[PDB]
């Protein structure tokens, strides 16, 4: 007997990802033999489980073979011989991967020029890094795409939405332990607008006359023509064409009753608009 144990190298605290493994290592000096035991949160560590101990020539190791949440805590190496005792300790932290407490809804339809706000709630071990993606491209922070991640809440607010903004939006979180994602589908549609007011169209009695309105927005549209509170329909008097960007009425066999104002109304999911044109008579 004569020199008590002394750990001249102490183990280093570590954080490990669930599923992984790692090793504590220390070195002891003193009169041999020095008995070495380990404890986790004070409980003696026994061979044959998730912990594998080695002691070779005064280097003691403990390997956590497959990290589970249960493994977090203080690991202590005890040394003892006839002269005395030492011990040394390190902490194991266990990192859990991100998990979406609150996911994005599957889809949305929004009108051109509007804003929309996406919100996710994410848990897991810090630091969690959040990035948003549009059709697999990373969204960059800007006046149009405002992002934040505060107190577990990931937010993308988007402004001035346009048709090229339609697509798949993904919020992806990652940390030391893995990653998680939540996606959504956005559709941006333009409302119908008739931006040009048609000049009046002059006709003669017995003639046919064509009236048209140029249309913008996201098709398809529901289109109706009216005059004097009556909806006008295709037949023997009117031939109505509704194309994606041009609506027209062809009025056959003009008589006095055809002269006046005509309204074309167009609508889709995100709005409607009304075009006004007139037919006038000569003689």
């Amino acid at each position: 007997a004569m020199a008590p144990p002394f750990f001249d190298l102490k183990p280093v605290s570590v954080d490990l990802a669930l599923g992984e493994s790692g090793t504590f290592k220390c070195h002891v000096t003193g009169t041999a033999p020095i008995k070495i035991t380990w404890a986790k949160d004070n409980r003696e560590i026994r061979p044959g489980g998730n912990y594998k101990m080695t002691l070779v020539e005064n280097t003691a190791t403990l390997t956590v073979l497959k990290v589970t949440k249960g493994d977090a805590g203080q690991y202590t190496c005890y040394a003892s011989n006839v002269a005395g005792k030492d011990s040394c300790s390190a902490q194991l932290g266990v990192q859990a991967p991100p998990r979406f407490i609150k996911k994005l809804e599957p889809s949305r339809i929004v009108k051109q020029d509007e804003h929309t706000r996406y919100e996710c709630k994410i848990g897991g071990s810090p630091e969690i890094k959040v990035l948003w993606y549009k059709d697999e491209t990373e969204i960059q922070e800007s006046s149009k795409f405002r992002m934040s991640f505060v107190e577990s809440v990931a937010v993308l607010e988007m402004y001035n939405l346009s048709v090229e903004d339609s697509g798949d939006y993904t919020c992806e979180a990652h940390n030391a332990a893995g990653s998680a994602s939540s996606s959504t589908s956005l559709k941006v549609k333009e409302p119908p607008v008739f931006r040009k007011k048609p000049h009046p169209v002059e006709t003669l009695k017995g003639a046919d006359v064509h009236l048209e309105c140029e249309l913008q927005g996201t098709p398809p549209f529901q289109v109706s023509w009216h005059k004097d509170k009556r909806e006008l329909r295709s037949g023997k008097k009117y031939k109505i064409m509704s194309e994606n960007f041009l609506t027209s009425i062809h009025i056959l066999n003009v008589d006095s009753a055809d002269i006046g104002e005509y309204q074309c109304k167009a609508s889709n999911d995100v709005g409607s608009y009304t075009c006004v044109g007139s037919i006038t008579l000569k003689a």
